[PDB]
């Protein structure tokens, strides 16, 4: 019946608000600066980065500061993720050693589909909006920091053309957490008959309320291969920056969901 699968969407959606604090709908609204209720302070060099401080909460290098906010920002997001996870039908049941590696192979994927909320094809918003910061000044960081946002802008320009809003993706990101063929997974299956319900709640989801879209629900399924990518590319760059970098800690949690490969 799909009057069970519109109250599992409701329910995720509800789960996604409550575990998320800046939503793609505020997001949206502080980018249209149409919406001037409350606008972004906007880095755009390192002038610009050096007053974002008189005006927002925020001798050791910038691009690397600039990065150790990228990491605990990460931390910040996989908690949210994980507590948004919990609340998924069934996740919490599952065993105890397949909770972990669903999160830790799903979560990154997450963030970057999340990421491209914050963004449009100039920057992404920073501490939970207050600021924005511009695509180039991220692009012009040291030679290595130079390019680790790039590919981020590529996917979330491409992504965001489909226009879902977070009742969309609240589903689409459970979806994403229940895959099954997650490395190391004891029990697949109640993870593969769990994903059939969100894929059946995804699908009529997107029918209702996308009903001029032809096969979204083909389209958005596809963007899945954009966000492995962007995983590895970033697992490589995050390689680089260790050993160019012995002086840069990382976060043991983002080290822990970081076993490559
Ligand atoms: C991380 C962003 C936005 O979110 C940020 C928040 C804060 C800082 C700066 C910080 S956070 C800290 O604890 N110390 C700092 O110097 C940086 C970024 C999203 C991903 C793309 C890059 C930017």
């Amino acid at each position: 019946e799909s009057a069970d699968l519109r109250a599992l969407a409701k329910h995720l959606y509800d789960s996604y608000i409550k575990s998320f604090p800046l939503t793609k709908a505020k997001a949206r609204a502080i980018l249209t600066g149409k919406t001037t209720d409350k606008s972004p302070f906007v880095i755009y060099d390192m002038n610009s980065l050096m007053m974002g401080e008189d005006k927002i909460k925020f001798s050791k290098e910038v691009a690397i500061r600039i990065f150790q906010g990228c990491q605990f920002r990460s931390v910040e997001a996989v908690q949210e993720i994980t507590e948004y996870a919990k609340s998924i039908p069934g996740f919490v049941n599952l065993d105890l050693n397949d909770q972990v590696t669903l999160l830790k192979y799903g979560v990154h994927e997450i963030i970057y589909t999340m990421l491209a909320s914050l963004m449009n094809k100039d920057g992404v918003l920073i501490s939970e909006g207050q600021g924005f910061m511009t695509r180039e000044f991220l692009k012009s960081l040291r030679k290595p920091f130079g390019d680790f946002m790039e590919p981020k802008f590529e996917f979330a320009v491409k992504f965001n053309a489909l226009e879902l809003d977070d009742s969309d993706l609240a589903i689409f990101i459970a979806v994403i957490i229940l895959s099954g063929d997650r490395p190391g997974l004891l029990n697949v299956k109640p993870i593969e008959d769990i994903q059939d319900n969100l894929l059946q709640a995804l699908e009529l989801q997107l029918k209702l309320n996308h009903p001029e879209s032809s096969q979204l629900f083909a389209k958005l399924l596809q963007k899945m291969t954009d966000l492995r990518q962007i995983v590895t590319e970033h697992v490589q760059l995050l390689q680089v920056i260790k050993k160019t970098e012995t002086d840069m800690s990382l976060h043991p949690l983002l080290q822990e969901i970081y076993k490559d490969l």
